[PDB]
């Protein structure tokens, strides 16, 4: 990665995952990738 102006990062709680985002609702929309599949 690299440095720059952004918010505080939130992280995925799931085992073997590496995802992070500055938004709480983008994170909830990512938790659906582990709790459901289509
Ligand atoms: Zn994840």
């Amino acid at each position: 990665g690299s440095s720059g102006s952004s918010g505080i990062l939130l992280k995925c709680p799931t085992d073997g995952c590496d995802y992070s985002t500055p938004d709480k609702y983008k994170l909830q929309a990512h938790l659906k990738v582990h709790t459901a599949l289509d």
